[PDB]
This record gives C-alpha cells, structure tokens and sequence, in this order.
C-alpha cells in the first residue's frame, strides 16, 4: 500500500535538528490568477477553520504563479470570504466561476504550518 513514518528511528534513516529563534516577520501573500479553461483546480485539503493548499493543478493558473505556493491560507478567494470556506465548499465556489477571472487570491505564508505526513517525495537531497 503505502508508507508514512518520520525521522529520528532506530533504523537506517535520518535525523537532526531545525530550530531557530525568528518571529518577527509577517508578510500576506495575494496574487490574481487567470482562471483557465479548466480553472485553478488546486489540489487543496481541510487542514483547520481554513483551507490550506496541498498542490496546485500543472494545468492551472496558481500552478503558473511562483507567487501562490501548496501550503499557504487563503482568506478571500474571489471576493468570497473563503476563510472559514469548507473543502467541500471551497471547491463547489471555484467551480462556478467562468474562465478568464481576475480574482484576488488573498493567502498567509506563515499562518498554518504544512502536515509532513503529507509531504512524501521531496526535492531530495542525497
């Protein structure tokens, strides 16, 4: 089936540490995304009050936009109060939306952190 585990375990893996002490930076991320024929079908999940981007759909607009990344929060996608927007609403608002859209895509890139257990295949280093 599938796998889904962690570092630090006492076989050949691998661990260490990533702390840090910052927290003072907030920046707001919000970019206008041109609704393809298909539309932004981002891969997005229910993580929270808030729908947090999971991946963004290659044949899309975000997939396009360096500036909207898989992992952020939106909180107005398309003058539509998204913040405390469902997945399963998030998803049937998108869908009633025409091609060629300018929408004012507002996302944190510091508000909900990402689920590891998600992220499987990484950007790999070795």
């Amino acid at each position: 089936g599938s796998s889904g585990s962690s570092g630090s375990k006492n076989e050949k893996e691998q661990l260490s540490k990533a702390k840090a002490s910052v927290s003072s930076l907030n920046k707001v991320i919000q970019t206008k995304l041109t609704v393809g024929n298909l539309g932004l079908g981002l891969v997005v999940i229910q993580n929270g009050p808030y729908l947090q981007i999971s991946h963004l759909i290659n044949k899309g607009a975000a997939a396009s936009d360096g500036i909207l990344q898989p992992g952020d929060v939106l909180i107005s996608v398309g003058h539509a109060n998204v913040l405390g927007y469902t997945l399963r609403e998030f998803l049937k608002l998108l869908q009633n939306i025409t091609i060629g859209t300018v929408l004012q895509i507002k996302a944190y890139r510091g508000f909900l952190e990402i689920p590891q257990e998600w992220q499987d295949s990484g950007p790999s280093s070795g």
